[PDB]
């Protein structure tokens, strides 16, 4: 053969996917409550969020079965969810510079280990993470200079809609 | 200048395109061979497989001229041709392995020549390579579990098709 | 004049014609059979050449009466009518044989007669029935290698088809 | 059971059948002379009533298998050929009357031995039968009025078409 | 090289288009002559016959070329002019007659000298003249059958055509 | 049986192929090194060249498999290879000739071993080869009378294309 | 946080944007230029590959601002301005080889420094670069072998245009 993937590799493919689910279910949750709340415009967005790491988790479990290793979807890694927009943003802020730091060592383990395919996804994942990371960083940016009050009507939408 | 490319990088490129060359050849006998066995629906399968693999050999090329290298096609790897459906199977799969295998040590020369567009059309190659291998290695897996004359039986037409 | 054939030319299109006129009937007796015994998918594959041994013959009849011949349509040529699928392709196949050999010796004939546009006619008929022929091996290959009850499978509809 | 037919039903149907053979291929050869002749509306409308009949066989064969009897397509009735066309669409008469004879015999034979289901068969071909006895009488009666040769023409095409 | 044609084919090849130039001009002066008399039917017919013997010509002329040969355009071959239908049809038939006879020998003399292609160009004339001969001769046979003053009738248009 | 082919026709069509996969590599390579050269609209007719000998190779490999021979693809015909436009074309047509003698001596083995069928494909690609010949030695007469700078920039496009 | 760039990433950035700034302007004046002096069609294609770069100076001021560093657009790097055709080739062609050594050691940089979806930008660009230094080449290989007026005549469009 052998398609057999080093453990090492797989052990990383494995925290990957561990913090995907997390963020998956962290972005469901707040996009429940941010709609609850009121915030029907970033409820939307959590939405789609939740939805995109949705796809990260299924490319990493897929890679997994590829290198003959076992995909554990048993657990998820640890939910920061906020009681306030403000806090919602940071949570996901913060769950995104994880994923960031997380994905930077496991694309110089897949290169180091020579599986450039695995290096690959994890570029892909790490360019993602950051286009995520930005679009935060914008909202808090805006957030803090036209006030928390503003930032949420900015976001909810009106009754009848 | 100059885009002239270092002489080993197009010698790699020039030992892919030789493997490429066989591939093309091999698939297409496969498929002209599972045709006349009654496999339609695998010969399908095996002559887009041997028109990907054109592409492949497109692509070297182009790139070897792009270096001002000159691009070998008078000689083509050795074929390996399988005479039952398992066989063919088998044959292509060993095909795949050592694409593989050369087209790792071929981006890491690329890379450390600093041939980084070189190297990165063999990541591309290595990419669509462990694809073809995942897809044979499914098939070879299913050919086990309900045995070959169900997997022959599954990969033919009626005789009205 | 004159359009006057050779007695020689259009005895064999009138031996052309016996053995179409038998091929006739024999795909469509074995169509009905076919269809009878359930293996709907061949039993459709049979009445469509029937079909096209009657576009033979119709062609064969056409000539002769160019030549001022006097086509014979009032016997057919002994018929081999199979009692199982395997038997059916078996009875088929050794009818096309028949047909090949006739028709290889009747377009040497017409090359030697000075009939190039009938021997025209014995090439275009050699050429389709060696396409049968190679169709009937396929099959019986196919059949030989799944085993006669997948083969029987592969050819019969659902009951709600 | 049982769908097993009486031996004379059987025998009435293969009757028919070697009757409609025969049928089948006077009018085909019919259809070609009169080509060649030049009637070519004539010839249409003989091309159309050789397949006619082809569908009567068809029928037949179905019956005779249904019954779990052996069609026989090996052996055709007698042709009536005729050498113009007047002659022709008199030996196309003395067959519709011949088939007209056998039919009701055969219907009377399926109502004594209670298969009504084949009686009906039989009274479908004998309506059709004398639709086609109706038309040459009348094309007969047609050619006595206004002459031969004045039938001829009204039943050619022009060199244009 | 080279293309070079042996002197003989072309000769052939130069006899075969002198045919065709008289086969154009003989039809086209017959189309004219037959739409004067009133026979816009037959008129019709003539017409594209002579454009099918300029394709025939114009094929000769491009092998001819092919085979470095010079084609000779300046002189045609003795027409055959009628002065009422049925001697137009026969003056038809006798050069249709001549060309088959022509072509006949020159597929010959082409296998003979190993120039398969040109060997097939004769071959399809052949086939194509056979098939004109075909028509005429049914032409005739219906003129003698159904008188010329009918014929002439069946090929004549209404005064509001 | 059988449709077991005489050694020598399969060595012929063996042969056939072995020039036919020269001739797909040869155009190929062409169309990459005249497209680098500029001359883009030469580069596209070589491209579209290659094609068309690859299906002349599948056709040889589905004749060779009827036959029950073995098809070899595993070497390819000495390249020609250009190194300027006149030197691209004269390499073709060298090419092409060579392919024009093997096809000749090979319908006339076919034909004297009997298989008219294997004699008909060469006849084929004969006619296929000697198309070929012509382009080519009208595009060769043609740079030789405008000169190859105006044969160059009549194939090349413009920039902005 | 944090987005925080290194500082020598973000200089490696702004090196590239003042590259790609003088590319916008070199490429917009050429083709302004190309324009005047009639040469048209190579100016179309001259006005594209400026837009093209406005395209990689937009990707590398986004990426500067997601780092959190400041992007110059102040000056513009210096310009190599043709005063004929074979000059604007050849100045393009030269800033074209600027532009590759600069994104390769930035490439470099930014993979030492662990900055891989920078990386990854410089690698696009790369790619991007080596295109069109392909393109350039070859218009300048054209223009040697058909001349350079020639070439002129082939990028210009007639008076009509
Ligand atoms: C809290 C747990 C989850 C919830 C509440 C959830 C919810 C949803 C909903 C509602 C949809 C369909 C959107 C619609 O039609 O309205 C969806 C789609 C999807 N869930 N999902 C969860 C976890 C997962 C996991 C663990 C995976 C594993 C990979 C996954 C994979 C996907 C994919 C790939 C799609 C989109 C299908 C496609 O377009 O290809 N979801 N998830
Ligand atoms: C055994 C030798 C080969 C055979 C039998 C073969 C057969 C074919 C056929 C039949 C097609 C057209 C598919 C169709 O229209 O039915 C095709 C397409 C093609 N062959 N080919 C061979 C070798 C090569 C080689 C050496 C190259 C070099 C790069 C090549 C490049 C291509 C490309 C790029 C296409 C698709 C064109 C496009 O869509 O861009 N084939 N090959
Ligand atoms: C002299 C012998 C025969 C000749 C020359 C002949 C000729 C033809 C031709 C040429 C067609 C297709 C019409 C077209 O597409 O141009 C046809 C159709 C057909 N032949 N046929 C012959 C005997 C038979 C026999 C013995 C049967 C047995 C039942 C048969 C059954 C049929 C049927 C059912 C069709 C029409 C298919 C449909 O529409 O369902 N032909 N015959
Ligand atoms: C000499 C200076 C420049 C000139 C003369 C120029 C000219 C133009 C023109 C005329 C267009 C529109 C094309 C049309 O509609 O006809 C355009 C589009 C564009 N300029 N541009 C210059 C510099 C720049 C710079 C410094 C940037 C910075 C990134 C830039 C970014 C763009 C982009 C991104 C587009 C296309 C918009 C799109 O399709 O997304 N141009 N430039
Ligand atoms: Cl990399
Ligand atoms: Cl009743
Ligand atoms: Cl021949
Ligand atoms: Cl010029
Ligand atoms: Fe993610
Ligand atoms: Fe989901
Ligand atoms: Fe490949
Ligand atoms: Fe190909
Ligand atoms: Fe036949
Ligand atoms: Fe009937
Ligand atoms: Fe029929
Ligand atoms: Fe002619
Ligand atoms: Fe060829
Ligand atoms: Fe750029
Ligand atoms: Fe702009
Ligand atoms: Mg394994
Ligand atoms: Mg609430
Ligand atoms: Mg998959
Ligand atoms: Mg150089
Ligand atoms: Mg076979
Ligand atoms: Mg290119
Ligand atoms: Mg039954
Ligand atoms: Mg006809
Ligand atoms: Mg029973
Ligand atoms: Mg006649
Ligand atoms: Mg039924
Ligand atoms: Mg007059
Ligand atoms: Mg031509
Ligand atoms: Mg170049
Ligand atoms: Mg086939
Ligand atoms: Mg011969
Ligand atoms: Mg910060
Ligand atoms: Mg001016
Ligand atoms: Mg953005
Ligand atoms: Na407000
Ligand atoms: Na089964
Ligand atoms: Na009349």
């Amino acid at each position: 053969g052998s398609m057999k993937g080093e453990p090492k590799v797989i052990e990383r493919l494995n925290e990957a996917l561990f913090l995907e689910l997390g963020a998956v279910n962290q972005y469901w949750l707040h996009y429940r409550l941010l709609n609850d709340w009121g915030y029907t415009r970033l409820a939307k967005k959590e939405r789609e969020e939740s939805i995109e790491e949705m796809h990260h988790a299924d490319k990493l479990i897929d890679r997994i079965i590829f290198l003959e290793g076992f995909p554990n979807l048993q657990t998820v890694s640890p939910l920061r969810i906020g009681q306030n927009v403000k806090e919602v943003l940071e949570a996901d802020l913060k769950g995104e510079y994880d994923a960031r730091a997380s994905y930077k060592e496991s694309r110089e383990i897949c290169d180091k280990l020579g599986d450039y395919v695995s290096k690959q996804l994890f570029d892909e994942l790490l360019a993602d993470e950051e286009g995520h990371i930005d679009f935060l960083e914008t909202q808090l940016d805006l957030l803090a200079k036209i006030g928390g009050e503003r930032y949420g009507q900015l976001n909810a939408a009106p009754a009848d809609e």
